[PDB]
C-alpha cells in the first residue's frame, strides 16, 4: 500500500497558500513548497512569501533554504521534497505540496511511491486573475519591494543575471535600480512578466491530467477539497 500525498497547484496569485493553511487544520499536514523562488532568503515581499508569523503557524518546507547567489535544480527539488514527504509520512502526517513550479512537480511524477491526490485553483475568468495580480504587484512596491531588492543590487557576489534574480518582477526592479527604468515602466512590466508567469502555469495545467479543479472565488473550497480525497482512493 502506498501512504498518501496531496498536490495543490495552480497559477499565481490564484490563492494556494491560502487554501493549504485551511487544509492544515481540517487534516495532519506537512506543509512542503514548491516553488524556485520562494526557496531564496530575503526575497520574501516580491515573491508573496508567507509572513514570518504565518510560517511560524504554518511552517513549510523548502522555503528559505537557498541564498540568493546559490542555483537549485528540479533535481535536488525532487530529492529534497522526496526527503521531506518521507519525513512526514513516518510521523503519519500527509505530505501537502504547494505551489506553482510545473518543473517541480513534474519532476516528482516522472524524473512516486504515494498515492497522490492533485488539487488546483485559479478563477473562472482569467480576466480576475490578471487584476489580482497587478493590484498584489502594487501592493508589494508599497511594502518594500524596492528596499529589497536594493539589498540584493548591493551585493558585489550578486548580478541581474542570476536564476534568483528570475522570480518575477525582480529583474524589472534590479533595471530601475540601475537607472534604466521609470517607476512606472518597472511596474508595468513586472506586472506583465507575472501575467506571462500565469500563462505559462495555465499552459502547463490544461494539459495535467487527474486534477480537481476549485475556482478560487468560492468560499467553501475546504470542504469540496476533504470531499475528493476518496475519490483518488484515499481513507483519510
Ligand atoms: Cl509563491
Ligand atoms: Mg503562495
Amino acid at each position: 500500500s502506498l501512504p498518501p500525498a496531496i498536490f495543490l497547484m495552480g497559477p499565481t496569485a490564484a490563492g494556494k497558500t491560502d487554501l493549504a493553511m485551511a487544509l492544515a487544520d481540517a487534516l495532519p499536514c506537512e506543509l512542503i513548497s514548491v516553488d524556485s523562488a520562494l526557496i531564496y532568503r530575503g526575497m520574501d515581499i516580491g515573491t508573496a512569501k508567507p509572513s514570518r508569523e504565518l510560517l511560524a503557524r504554518y511552517p513549510h518546507r523548502l522555503i528559505d533554504i537557498r541564498d540568493p547567489a546559490e542555483s537549485y535544480s528540479a533535481a535536488e527539488f525532487r530529492a529534497d521534497a522526496l526527503a521531506a514527504m518521507a519525513k512526514a509520512t513516518a510521523r503519519g502526517r500527509i505530505p501537502l505540496l504547494v505551489g506553482g513550479t510545473m518543473l517541480y512537480y513534474k519532476a516528482l511524477l516522472e524524473g512516486l511511491p504515494y498515492t497522490v491526490a492533485q488539487l488546483a485553483i485559479a478563477p473562472e475568468q482569467r480576466q480576475v486573475l490578471h487584476a489580482r495580480i497587478a493590484q498584489r504587484f502594487r501592493q508589494m512596491l508599497e511594502q518594500g519591494f524596492i528596499a529589497e531588492v536594493e539589498a540584493l543590487h548591493a551585493r558585489s557576489d550578486l548580478h541581474a543575471g542570476l536564476p534568483s534574480i528570475r522570480a518575477v518582477g525582480y529583474r524589472q526592479v534590479w533595471d530601475y535600480l540601475d537607472g534604466k527604468l521609470s517607476y512606472a515602466e518597472m511596474t508595468e512590466r513586472g506586472i506583465i512578466a507575472t501575467r506571462q508567469l500565469a500563462k505559462r502555469q495555465f499552459t502547463w495545467l490544461r494539459s495535467w491530467s487527474h486534477l480537481h479543479w476549485m475556482d478560487s472565488l468560492a468560499g467553501d473550497n475546504l470542504p469540496r477539497a476533504l470531499r475528493y480525497l476518496k475519490t483518488v482512493s484515499i481513507l483519510a
